[PDB]
């Protein structure tokens, strides 16, 4: 679990969005596993606007942060789950690191701010849904 709070927006994994997220929907994209909802309070986070390929992510299943080298956002095949059929997920970045079911929503950060959130994993890999291209989050 986990979310990004920037301005009057809450960014979460689309497959973990609540009834309240859907009732306050701003934008969602199944192909990216992202959903953004509106909030009444101002948020705590800053979004990175960079091309970093190293950062640190929070892994809830270890209660720890880990440094990672991650690939550029791209279209990657993701096996079927209870949430989605087998499909290509876009704007996804992979890295070697621990993740298991439950870790989605953990933030990935570089020195410039929030880069994205955990969205996939398995067999010593962790995938992150990029948010750096969503320029409207800051206005
Ligand atoms: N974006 C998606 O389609 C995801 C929807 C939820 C399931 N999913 C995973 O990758 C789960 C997973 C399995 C094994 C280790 C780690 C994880 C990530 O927590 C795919
Ligand atoms: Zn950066």
């Amino acid at each position: 679990s986990g979310a990004i709070y920037v301005g009057n927006y809450r960014v979460v994994n689309r497959h973990l969005a609540t009834h309240n997220d859907w009732a306050n929907l701003v934008w969602e994209d199944s192909s990216r596993d992202l959903l953004v909802s509106s909030t009444t309070a101002q948020g705590c986070d800053t979004i990175a606007r960079c091309d970093c390929q190293t950062g640190v992510y929070y892994c809830s299943s270890r209660r720890k942060h880990y440094p990672v080298s991650f690939s550029k956002p791209s279209l990657i095949f993701v096996e079927a789950s209870e949430y989605y059929p087998a499909r290509y997920q876009s704007h996804l970045m992979l890295a070697v690191g621990h993740s298991e079911p439950g870790d989605c929503g953990g933030i990935l950060r570089c020195q410039h701010g929030v880069v994205g959130i955990v969205s996939t994993g398995g067999n010593g890999l962790v995938g992150f849904a990029d948010v750096r291209d969503l320029l409207w989050l800051d206005e």
